[PDB]
Parts: C-alpha cells; structure tokens; sequence
C-alpha cells in the first residue's frame, strides 16, 4: 500500500538521519571523555572540525549533484556504511592525523545522507504533504542533536569512548544494512505511480539563485544570532549568562516548534492553492516568519534592557527561533520542490552552499563588526539584511518558481 | 554682504553650468546641420558620443578627486576654458579622428565643472540652503538642456555648424574669463567666517557605500525607465508613439518639478530637525520619493492597458517623474553635504561613479532581460530593485551619515 510504503520508508530514512546526525557531532558528544584520556589543544580540536566542516560543505554539494544521477537508496546507505566504517577506524584510533583524516572522511561521508533524503521526499510525498514531513526529518535532525550529548555522556560514563564511538559506528553499519532494504527511491520501485530538464536549465533560471540569496541571508542571520546572541546578552544588553543559555535554549526550542509549524501551515497553504505556476503557496508564510525575524531581531535589539525581565527574553527567543529555523526548512521544502524531478538534488545542493557562505560571513565579518563598532550595530546590521531580504523576497515571491526548461 | 555674495557666486556659476551643460552636448544639439554638411555612420556617431561619456566617467571621477586638493574657482574657469578650447579646435575641425579625439577632451573637461559647484555650494551656501540652491542648479542643467536643441535648430537654420558651435566656445571662453573673477570657494576669500579627515576615513565609512549602492538603484531604475518606457509602451501596452512620447516629456516635467521639489523640501526638513550625528533629516523624504518610485511603477506597470487614458499615463509619468529625479538631486545632495569638508568632492565622485554602473546595467542588461523573457519582467525586476532599495535605505536611513573620522 502507498501509505504503507510512506510510513515505512519514512521511519527507516528518520532513524537512518538520526544516526547520521548523531555519527555527524560524535566525536563532539564524547568529547570529554576523549579530553580525559588523551590530550589535545584548542586550535587541534579546531582543526578536526574544521575539516569536518571542510568537508561536510564539499560533500553536501558534491553529494546534491550526485543524488540526482545515481539512486537515493544506494547513496544513503553507502554514506552511513562509510560513516560506520569511518567510527569503526576512528575508535580504535590513537594518533592525531588519523583522527583528523577520518573525521575528514567522516565530513564526506555525512554529505552522502541528506540529499537521497531529498529524493525519497521528492518522489514519494505529495506536494500537500512535503513540507510537514520534511519538518518531521528536520525534527529527526534535533532529536539526534537533543538525545546525543545526554546518553553520549551515559555512555561515556558507563564505557569509554572508544567502547562508545565504536557501537555507535557498528549501529550505523547494521542500520545501513537494514536500511538499504527499507528505502525505494520512487513509487516505480514496488509498481506505483508515480509523481527532461538539463542542469543549465537549472542554473539561468533566476528562482534558484533568489532563494539561494534568500537562504544565504536567513542562513547568516540565524547563525550570526544563535553564535552571538549569548555575547550580546553579556555585554549590551547586561543579560546574566544564565539568561543568555536560557535564551539560546529558548531560540532551539522556538526553532523546532517553527520548523514543524511552517512545514505543517505550509502544506495546509499549499493545499489550499496550488493552480499556477508563477508564484508558491508557501511564500505566504515563509514571508510571514521572515518578518517575524525582522519584528523579532526589533523588538529583541531596541526593547530588551537589563531590566525588561526573563519573561520577555524566552518569548523573543521562540518567537525569533520560531520565525528563523521555519525558513530554513521552508528553503530546503522549496530547493527540492520547485526544482525538476531529476534536478532537485543539485538545486539543493547550490540553495544549501549558501549556507557555506553565510555560515562565513557570520562568523568572521559579524564578529568583526561587532569588534569595531558595537554589538548591537553588527545584530542591527543583520537585521537589515534580514528585513530587506524580507522585503526583496516578498517583491519577488510572484517569479516562476518551477525551475527547469519553459514551456 | 554674505547673501550678495551667495547671490553672486550662485548666478555666475548658474550661468556657467548651463554654458557647461550646453556644451557637453553641443555635437548632439547640432548634429543635424553637421550630418547635412558632412557625411557620418551611425557607428562613427556611436563612436564619438561613447568616447565623450567614458571621458566623463572618468572624468567626473578623477574632477571629484582633484576638487579636494585644488581650488574650485581655478579648476571651474580652467574646465571651461578647456571646453572652449576644445570646441574652438572643433568648430574648425574636418576629419573624423579629430571630432572623436577633441570630443574625448571635452568629455575630460566637462567632468571638471560640477564638482567644483559641488565645493562652492558646500563651503557657502547653510545646510538649512543646501538642498535647494542644489536643486536649482540641476534645474540649471535642465535649462541648458532645454534651451539647447530650440536655440540650436535656430542658430543651425541661421548659420552653419561651424559658427553656431565656435560662438559657443568663445562664450565658454568669455564666461570662463569672467566667472574665474565672479567664484569664491570659501567665505574666507572675502573674510567672512566659514560654516583633518583623510581618504580611508572616508572609504571605510559605510555611509558613503549604502548612499552609492542607493544611488547606483535610483539611477539604474531612472536610466532603464528612461531609455526603455517608450518601447515598454510600444510593444506590451499598446500605447502610439505619441503617447510615448508625452510619457517621456511628462517623467521630464516631473523631473524637474520633482528635482526642485526634493530639494526645497528637505532643506524644510533639515530646518526644522538637525542635533543627532545618526541619520540625516533629507532621508525622511528621499524614501518618500523611493516609496513614489515604487507606488509609481506599479500603478504603471499593472494599472496601464491598452484602455487606459493618455491622462493616467501623464500622470504616472510626472509622479514617476517626481519620484525619481528627485532621489537622484538628494543622493547628490548627501553625497556633498555628509561628507567631510576636504573630502566632499571625492565622496560626491564615489557616489557618482555608481551613475556609470547602473548605466551599464540598465543598457545592456536590462535589454537583455526585456529580450529574453519580456518588457514587463525586466521592469519588474527594475521595480523590485527600486523597491528593496527603497525598504534597504528605509532601514539604513539611521547610520552615521556624517562621514569621515569617528570622534
């Protein structure tokens, strides 16, 4: 049965990203205890995430244009057999290049698992549905990232880390081996029906590269705030530390609650809708949590004092991570939706560089701006190019969204 | 007297600008008579009149940086002495490489006559002044070019090229040998009282880049409009030639009366406000005007048919009119006026470099776009530029816009 197969399917590709996700920051979960039984330094543990950073960025792009050439099925349960393969030789490793060797082949191999996601999200879910539960394996993604650190520490209390990394890596080699029978890459795979284009059709249509720039902006601004908004609580605002943890929890669990919430509101949309091809029923919300960034970053910049209370930091913190991780995955619905069947992976790809890009220019010129001039000139600085890209984005919410050849 | 010499200084260099203006287009003004007289290409004529505007480019740039260092009243009377040289030599000139290489001086000597304007209006005329006497003497651009093609067919009905355009040198040269006696570029000439920054501290202001970047839209939009609404009225609003070209001589009379009005208004502005270094009182009417240039291309891009009236086209043409040359009057008038006082030429010239990038930019891909998909997708994209923009500066309208050093 077609539902039976969506059910399935998705549960075998949420598990299967969950261990992605955890096997992503394992060496960053059981860090401690790795810090314990041997010694590193600062800049040497920045290395090794760096070049998984490196290397995830090179790998979700190369990655996106291969999803599309070769089988979804095949590529994500080759990426999580290579993961388990890297936690199996990195656990029973002792010396520093090896460790950042395969933790460089680890950020390869992390790419391999989110754009066969993309492809099963494409080809199996409708349209009227693709955008909750694509909010339901970006929840997969925070379920990783919530249940990692706290039974990472059980387990590296219990058993050390080498214990640990390895059964976390022999669980992503029989999960892939479970799960490389549990995913079709299309309806057409079990006899269903189903639901052209070259990639320079891709690349000259303009929808692509404005959703690419407006992922780019909401990407930077989300990372320029959830990396700075603790330093801005601490020093401009006079905000204790413990407020400033509370509010970056309170952004996290803003941002779950907004991921779902515009994945579900933005199916309901595009139910409702749906006769054109100009224009995307799901910019009627993603344009409403983009100006609940700019109402968010305003009334977070000019009304937070260190006398306005706590009560009011938690509710700008949900509400500006409410109105910033739902576009996020509305950009990722849209990358794999608006895109042509065999062009989705590589339109995600080149939406989600951008993420590179932003990821960059809020960490160094965000944090250079706020080193010269002040720290509520640089998130201001950031809310005008959140606020104008809101703008922009609403001025051309109405371009021909589906992406590919015109005819 | 101080006004006296405001009075003055301003008719003589009213005067000269319109003698300026006039002659930077002088081979266009009696073109006819010299394509009577003399065989040309329409390339050939390409050819001159694109050699004269990259030696204004570059001349407006490089007469921007050298007002700082030199006087105004030299280097004003000794452009103009150039220009009449240049039109004396051109008069009595026969073959094409010298009608291309003095018309190429001429583009190197007209860039020599408005930033020294620019030093004069700042070192004399009020902040609460500077707007309006600004505005009149773009209207004194305008006069020339008004003045120019009526008075230009008569003198080339009633003499030859030849003379008509060597009596108009030798009046450069006469109003340059009397308006080097008739400029002051300070009150401290005469001894009235007047009213440290470097170069870097002008570049790394970023005032100075918003205000270009704004500029570089509202001219890009102004010239894509400009060039363009005649065939955008041809070809996708089924509107004659006729009404297409009223259209254009109504954005013209909208031009200046939106010019003016730009000016008049915001020294109103800057009367009645004016303690803060953050901000600028001429900016809460500069996004009137960009929210005009928005609300004006819509209502003639969506409520403009082939059943609409020549009064609504009119109309739309004189508010878009208004709308646009007016930003274009105010971004020079900040470009002199939040400028440090040695560095005002030099940021009017920054600013005015981005004139030649979004003409580029609205000559060959604004054709581009309006060949590929329409006439109405390429305006629209010109609406969305305007419009960002114009929510961009709403936005950034409260940066430090007193450049230069920070103390």
């Amino acid at each position: 049965g077609y539902g039976y197969y969506r059910t399935v399917i998705f549960s075998a590709m949420f598990g299967g990203y969950s261990l992605y996700y955890f096997n992503r920051k394992t060496f960053s979960f059981v860090m401690p205890s790795l810090v314990e039984e041997i010694p590193l330094d600062k800049d040497d543990l920045g290395f090794i995430t760096s070049s998984q950073s490196a290397a995830y960025a090179i790998s979700k792009f190369v990655s996106g244009v291969l999803s599309d050439q070769m089988s979804a099925r095949w590529l994500f349960s080759s990426g999580l057999l290579l993961v388990g393969l890297v936690n199996i030789f990195f656990a029973w490793s002792s010396t520093v290049p090896v460790f950042a060797a395969l933790w460089f082949l680890n950020g390869l191999a992390q790419g391999l698992g989110w754009p066969p996601c993309g492809k099963v999200l494409r080809k199996w879910f409708e349209p009227s549905q693709f955008g909750t539960w694509w909010a339901i394996l970006s929840t997969s993604m925070n379920l990783a990232g919530g249940l990692g650190p706290i039974l990472a520490t059980i387990l590296a209390q219990s058993y050390s880390w080498r214990s640990t990394l390895a059964l976390s890596g022999a669980l992503c080699v029989v999960v892939s081996f479970l799960c490389l029978l549990l995913i079709h890459n299309e309806p057409a795979d079990v006899g269903l029906r189903n639901l052209e284009s070259t990639l320079q059709e891709l690349l000259l249509s303009p929808y692509l590269w404005v959703l690419s720039t407006g992922y780019l902006v909401v990407f930077g601004v989300k990372t320029c705030c959830t990396d700075w908004g603790q330093f801005f609580l601490i020093q401009e605002k006079g905000q204790s530390a413990l407020v400033g943890s509370s509010y970056m929890s309170a952004l996290e669990v803003g941002g779950l609650v907004g991921s779902i919430a515009a994945g579900y509101l933005s199916d309901r949309a595009m139910a409702k809708a749906g006769l054109s091809n100009y224009g995307n029923p799901r910019h009627g919300l993603l344009l409403f949590m983009m100006a609940g960034m700019t109402v968010s970053m305003y009334l977070f910049r000019v009304t937070v004092t260190s006398d306005s209370p706590k009560l009011w930091i938690l509710v700008l913190g949900a509400v500006f991570g409410f109105s910033s991780y739902g576009p996020i995955a509305l950009f990722g619905v849209i990358a794999n939706e608006s895109a042509p069947p065999n062009l989705c992976g590589t339109s995600h790809a080149i939406v989600g560089l951008m993420a590179n890009v932003g990821g960059f220019l809020a960490g160094l010129p965000f944090s250079t701006i706020a080193k010269h001039y002040s720290w509520s000139t640089a998130f201001w600085v950031a809310e005008v190019i959140c606020a104008a890209s809101t703008a922009a984005f609403f001025l051309l919410r109405n371009i021909r969204t589906k992406m590919g050849r015109v005819s």
